[PDB]
DNA sequence: CTGCTGCTC
DNA sequence: GAGCAGCAG
């Protein structure tokens, strides 16, 4: 039961920073960022074998066991929206593929593999950011070129 | 005594940010799933200061005065990563905004400095970063120095 | 397609 | 100074 919450306070509601540092401590977080962004990466890292890269710099998140760099997600349980995070510098192939994760505020529900090709056709760009935009909702879902994990 | 956290698993622990998170939204201490600090702050700066929020935050201000001036609201933790560089002002060149506030907090959001920094001010030590689109500033040195800058 | 917030090396 | 993450309308 999570309502004995009421009895604190806002100054008490602290208590999400200890979370933050038990989470931190623990290796599933880096960064005292969303905590979504830094448990994909722990999560696809883990799983499918892959030495993450503190160095996401305009550049990949991880390497598979093949060599090849991967780019690291969005967690819809108020406003339904899957735009992914922004990716900038992309015409220099950054990246040999994509791996973008759901999460529902934070179990698991869709997860793809995106060639940095599929981006492209996928993807628009905006002057304001300078960055390419992409959401992850209805087409790209079914490019055979993507995959689901 | 926060040791009874360790009793919980991985999704336990990011159920129950969430939920905090969805607690504070519930009374009116943020208006977004993103960041507590951001929101927890704006809402500081105008529930304390006498002002209006603005969650239509586009024109670059986040809050009106008592006097009815537009004010940019910007905070960041810093918890000796130490480096204090403000989120983007990714429009400032129209300036829609009279005089901003940076409220820096500590690991249990307190206030170690706020400054009510001015827009002019505010140009004379931005920089812009080609990659975002946006300008940039930090409060660190000749900033803090300014004799246009009060806390 | 228009916007936001905070954070790291 | 270069970079980063997720999030809202
Ligand atoms: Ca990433
Ligand atoms: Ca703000």
């Amino acid at each position: 039961s999570y309502d004995w919450l009421n009895a604190l306070n806002n100054l008490e509601l602290s208590l999400h920073s200890e979370i933050l540092t038990q989470l931190r401590s623990r290796g599933v977080i880096r960064t005292k960022n969303n905590p979504v962004g830094d448990y994909a990466e722990w999560l696809v890292s883990n799983a499918l074998g892959m030495t993450l890269l503190s160095n996401s710099s305009a550049g990949a998140d991880a390497i598979d066991a093949d060599g090849l760099k991967v780019q690291i997600a969005r967690r819809v349980t108020d406003n339904p929206s899957r735009q992914l995070s922004a990716l900038r510098n992309y015409e220099a192939a950054d990246f040999d593929y994509l791996i973008a994760v759901i999460f529902d505020e934070y179990n698991i529900l869709d997860a793809y593999k995106i060639p940095h090709e599929v981006i492209r056709d996928y993807a628009r760009h905006s002057d304001h950011v300078n960055a390419h935009i992409v959401n992850l909702k209805g087409a790209i879902l079914t490019d055979p070129r993507v995959s689901s994990i």
